[PDB]
This record gives structure tokens, sequence and C-alpha cells, in this order.
């Protein structure tokens, strides 16, 4: 069973922890990867009811199992805060345009 289901993509807690650690590391060092500069600030225009405090940062999580290192980020993202606390897992899949919906 999936801990997080983003459309057709299935993730475990390990997948999420691995992705988050990478993105948080880059955030801490003040570095970015990709043409869209990840990780970067996630404003939460959607207004998700996250259990942890802002600021939030988004980092791509890949269905391939690899850690994002550039190129197409896919539709899925892990959102974490300043304290490396997981806020949630969101996706563009099933959402209009560039909006997001939570992964169930
Ligand atoms: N939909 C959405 N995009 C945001 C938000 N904060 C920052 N963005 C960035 O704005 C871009 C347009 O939606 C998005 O491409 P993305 O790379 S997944 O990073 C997203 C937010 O709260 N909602
Ligand atoms: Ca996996």
């Amino acid at each position: 069973a999936c801990d997080y289901t983003c459309g057709s993509n299935c993730y475990s807690s390990s997948d999420v922890s691995t992705a988050q650690a990478a993105g948080y590391k880059l955030h801490e060092d003040g570095e970015t990867v990709g043409s869209n500069s990840y990780p970067h600030k996630y404003n939460n225009y959607e207004g998700f009811d996250f259990s942890v405090s802002s600021p939030y940062y988004e980092w791509p999580i890949l269905s391939s199992g690899d850690v994002y290192s550039g190129g197409s980020p896919g539709a899925d993202r892990v959102v974490f805060n300043e304290n490396n606390q997981l806020a949630g897992v969101i996706t563009h899949t099933g959402a209009s345009g560039n909006n997001f919906v939570e992964c169930t």
C-alpha cells in the first residue's frame, strides 16, 4: 500500500524522507538545482491546512525513485519547512493548470 498516492504515483515514507533530506540539504547550503530553482519557496496559495509552520519549501519527488538533480521535475513535490518538518506531499495531477492538490 502507498503512504502517499499522487495520481498514479505511489510513494512510501522512505521515498518522502529521502527526497526531503536532499531538498533540505540544498536549502541549508543556499544552493539550487534545475531551471526552476529547487528547492524554492512554496507560498501555499492553495491554502492547505498544514500542521507545521511556514515558511514552506517545495522539492520534487520522482516516481523513478531517484533524487531530483535537474531536468523535468514531474508533477509531484514534497513540502517541508525551516525545521525540516514535513508539511505534506502535493501534486499537479488532477489539479487545474499549475495548481496543486494533496496526495492522498
Ligand atoms: N500553485 C502554486 N504554485 C506555487 C506556489 N508557491 C510557489 N509556486 C510556484 O509557482 C509556479 C507556478 O504554479 C509553480 O511551478 P512549481 O515549479 S511546481 O513551483 C510553483 C503556491 O502556493 N501554489
Ligand atoms: Ca519507492
